[PDB]
């Protein structure tokens, strides 16, 4: 199979199969999202209250995220400032 | 097989295959996520109340995550200050 | 089969399955999040409330987390500062 990913038989659920190749990327990649899985009976081969949480909160007035900022020059200031001349 | 990632035969949820291949990358990457998993019965091969819980707060007025900045020359701050000339 | 992560036969969930492969990455790399997993029964091979938690907290101004900066001159100053010129 030389080179083979996610190769199975039989089967099951398969979940989240993810192939990343790069070549001088240079860059940000953001892999997220949460999985739940369950497999019962299976014979001649109870209910659980919950959840899964990947929430966020917080309050701002600058936020960056997963970005890419190139500010070249005099006076590069990221937030609050004060600049006077003369 | 040479190179095989998640090679199985058979039953069972599998969640979360990632293959990450780079060559000069220079950048940021992020996985994130929550896996819950259960397997129950198996013949002839209670309820829990639960949560998993990965949640974030805060906050803040400058903020930056998994990015990438270059501010390059003269003056270069993050945050509050302040600049008088004469 | 030479190379080969995750290889397996029969039953049984499988979760969090990660390759990497980096070739002067020069980068920053964050993997998180919380598993839960569960076998009952496995017959002829009592509930507990629980809860799994990896959250954060806090508060500030200027907050980097994950990132790439790079500030080169006169004058980098990274937090609250104050510069008079004569």
């Amino acid at each position: 199979a030389t080179k083979a990913v996610c190769v199975l038989k039989g089967d099951g659920p398969v979940q989240g199969i993810i192939n990343f190749e790069q070549k001088e990327s240079n860059g940000p990649v953001k892999v997220w999202g949460s999985i739940k899985g369950l497999t019962e009976g299976l014979h001649g081969f109870v209910g659980d209250l919950g959840n899964v949480t990947a929430d966020k909160d917080g309050v701002a007035d600058v936020s960056i995220e997963d970005s890419v900022i190139s500010l070249s020059g005099d006076h590069c200031i990221i937030g609050r400032t004060l600049v006077v001349h003369e």
